[PDB]
């Protein structure tokens, strides 16, 4: 055993000892500013608060109700063969992380394609910061005993509406994330950051799914300024069933799984691994805030450093 | 460089670059508990408070008031020769982290020999208390703007006073600390536990101060039942005069020095680095809250045995 081993040993014995991060809290009532930032925020610890929300959205957000008020616009919707965009697929025994087919189409087209189970995967996600209709829907006020912590305004806000099938892959965001689901529920599988050493990642050729005019999927690569290979590290393990054999390291770490129910709000704090499966015609939207770092961000670096 | 090296040269230049306990904050105002909360507890991070606190002892407290006040009392005294309780000395060759001898004397004893400069080095030390002339000059509820951030009692209170050379060598404690000076200065050297690995520490066997039949001061090792020698890892540095040709890691260190007057509070974090002066006669009082653990406590860890 080396000793860059055994730092990594003596900060996994020391966090399983203490049990860090080995639950996810669930709340009843939303705290206030106080606790969210002492008990929460400040231990980099996911919660989740049950009913929290009773937005008018939350009763009345739909994929027709959503085309009604949203005058049927064109929308950027992601689609894929697998269901897996910004994920690990297979081609001409090359192993890719593969982005999603970006195209438009109208919110209408959508629904129909989301109606086929045979079809292919699709997903909405739209970034900003008839919006105004919408935003009639929320309360963004409501998230103040989380915001006073981040103490900024989200430097973004994601509605996402999609596909049971669209599952996105283990990955860490360095953003707080406040995470409210309005249609559905979301399952999140989440793993501590100081488990770093525990989830395998690799290098990995990037790729784009792409149709043919026969209207088949595949991957095309992807190319720099120059024209050589673009590359992306990613988690190599699947959560949902892991290969213990070929990641032994994984039997180590300890995944935290919590489903968010409409009208939950879940915080998943910056640098947490996740991994999000749903429900059909799930609708959520999430806020992220640009973290502000500490010495836990620091000895991250440091982990990612150790874990070659 | 090693792997490890390499690991820890990653740790100090984030950390650099980030201003990660680059000072100690400056405040004018007290803060909210909210504020306190979220820009000092959960970054770890100390800030001083100027002009604080209106108690009536900020003002009033000397040993002569404190004398007339408690009606000559019979206190606990540490002595040392050399000024350093809990501090390394050397005897016969070999260097000891030695402890204060502790004995009982009266109040006007212990302001005779605080006026004796010829004499040992004199300094009182008292764990917790309630006495009717002296809690009434204090009014803990002030410190609420933090003790909310640690939502528990005190572990202990420690009431301070000391001669000019009583000096306190450069430790950590497992407590959030809330320091008041109530008359004099203290002149704090800090240092943030991210830095760890330019801190040099020893291997020390224990010693106690004794005086012979014919008062000379010795150091007495310490024993168990066994009969075995005691030890005691400590910081060997010393921030006043340190010898960079002997820790030549301690370079990279950035220690910071703040000075806490009458009525200032100081904050020190958990696990800081802390070396203490004070004026003569200064007197102190200090609540100590047990940590509450997260992943930082097991990073530090993991960092104590990478400098090992
Ligand atoms: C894609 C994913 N969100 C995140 O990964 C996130 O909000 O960080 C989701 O909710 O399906
Ligand atoms: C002994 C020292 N206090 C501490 O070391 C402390 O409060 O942690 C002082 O007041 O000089
Ligand atoms: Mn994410
Ligand atoms: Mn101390």
């Amino acid at each position: 055993m080396s000793e860059v081993e055994r730092a990594l040993d003596v900060l996994l014995q020391e966090a399983e000892e203490l049990c860090i991060g080995s639950s996810v809290v669930e709340l009843d009532r939303i705290p206030t500013a106080l606790e969210f930032c002492r008990e929460f925020y400040s231990k980099n610890q996911p919660v989740v608060i049950r009913k929290a929300l009773n937005w008018p959205a939350i009763g009345k957000w739909t994929p027709k109700y959503l085309i009604e008020a949203l005058g049927d616009r064109s929308v950027d919707v992601a689609i894929t063969p697998n269901g897996y965009a910004d994920g690990l697929a297979t081609q001409n025994g090359q192993e890719y992380f593969v982005l999603p087919l970006e195209t438009k189409m109208k919110l209408s087209e959508v629904v129909r394609r989301l109606d086929d189970p045979t079809g292919a995967v699709h997903y909405i996600q739209k970034q900003n910061s008839d919006l105004p209709e919408l935003a009639a829907d929320l309360r963004v006020s409501d998230l103040d005993f989380a915001q006073q912590s981040f103490n900024k305004p989200p430097d973004a806000v994601n509605f996402w509406l999609g596909d049971e099938r669209a599952v996105t892959s283990m990955h860490k965001d360095p953003y707080e994330n406040v995470y409210c689901v309005i249609s559905g529920h979301k399952d999140f599988v989440l793993i501590p950051p100081h488990q770093l050493s525990c989830v395998p990642r690799g290098i990995y050729p990037t790729g784009v799914y792409k149709t043919s005019d026969s209207g088949q999927f595949y991957i095309e690569p992807l190319r720099d300024e120059e024209g050589s290979d673009q590359f992306t590290e990613w988690v190599s393990v699947d959560p949902l069933s892991p290969d213990l054999a070929k990641y032994p390291e994984y039997a180590r770490a300890k995944p935290l799984k919590v489903r968010v129910h409409a009208g939950d709000i879940l915080y998943l704090p910056n640098y947490w691994f996740h991994h999000v499966s749903q429900s059909h015609k799930c609708i959520a939207v999430n806020f992220w805030y640009d973290l502000d770092y500490d010495s836990r961000y620091c000895y991250y670096r440091m982990l990612e450093q150790m874990t070659s």
